[PDB]
């Protein structure tokens, strides 16, 4: 049961702001699937990111966000793939958000190698605006 | 299996047998789809039945003819199964590739909880 351990110590990571933590549990070379939303100028929606792009992306998002958090609701682990199921809290301008995060990650010697994910960006907009 | 059931629904879903579907889905699954699937009657956020579900889906096979699911990765932790899955199809002559993630409880071999998102807009990039 260790690549669990490591998906739960990522979020744990990522809600803390634990860029150590986050830099020894996900390779430098991982390649991480993010969805079409993330997509920008140097990097069209299908295109794999690296780990600091990852971090870049998340850094983004938490300057529009600061209190967002993950938090693990379901967890299933067959070998060396674990899937997860997360819930994105926060506010903004003190109006509450509840958004579903569905994610598949690769672990390999307790480093995530591959991850993809997805978060239900629309739901989120229709209960703040 | 819990994981063979998984495997049937996309088979199933790829097929457009409405019968498997209703023996793999249970009446009262509580089905969480995203809320791009959301509408004037059923809120963003708001489980759907099997057949709400179905409904949706009828429309999305109608609108994207030829695509297809097919599951890349599953794993299965007693009747929890989660799939990722690749959407593919050639829309209007433009070839799509989409990634779904799925998460599912199965009891008694049929889906009695499911929860689904798209990368719907790195497949609207795709096609404009």
């Amino acid at each position: 049961h260790q690549p669990s351990d490591t998906i739960a110590g990522l979020y744990e990571a990522f809600n803390s702001g634990d860029l150590e933590t986050l830099r020894e549990l996900i390779a430098p070379d991982a390649v991480i699937h993010l969805p079409g939303t993330a997509g920008d100028a140097e990097h069209p929606p299908g295109t794999p990111r690296d780990r600091e792009g990852w971090l870049g992306v998340w850094q983004f998002t938490q300057a529009f966000f600061p209190d967002m958090t993950a938090t693990v609701q379901d967890i299933v682990q067959t070998g060396d793939l674990v899937a997860t199921r997360c819930v994105a809290r926060g506010t903004h301008s003190g109006r509450p958000f509840e958004m579903t995060m569905l994610n598949m990650s690769r672990v390999r010697d307790g480093r995530i190698v591959e991850h993809w994910t997805i978060s239900d960006n629309v739901t989120m907009l229709a209960q703040l605006g």
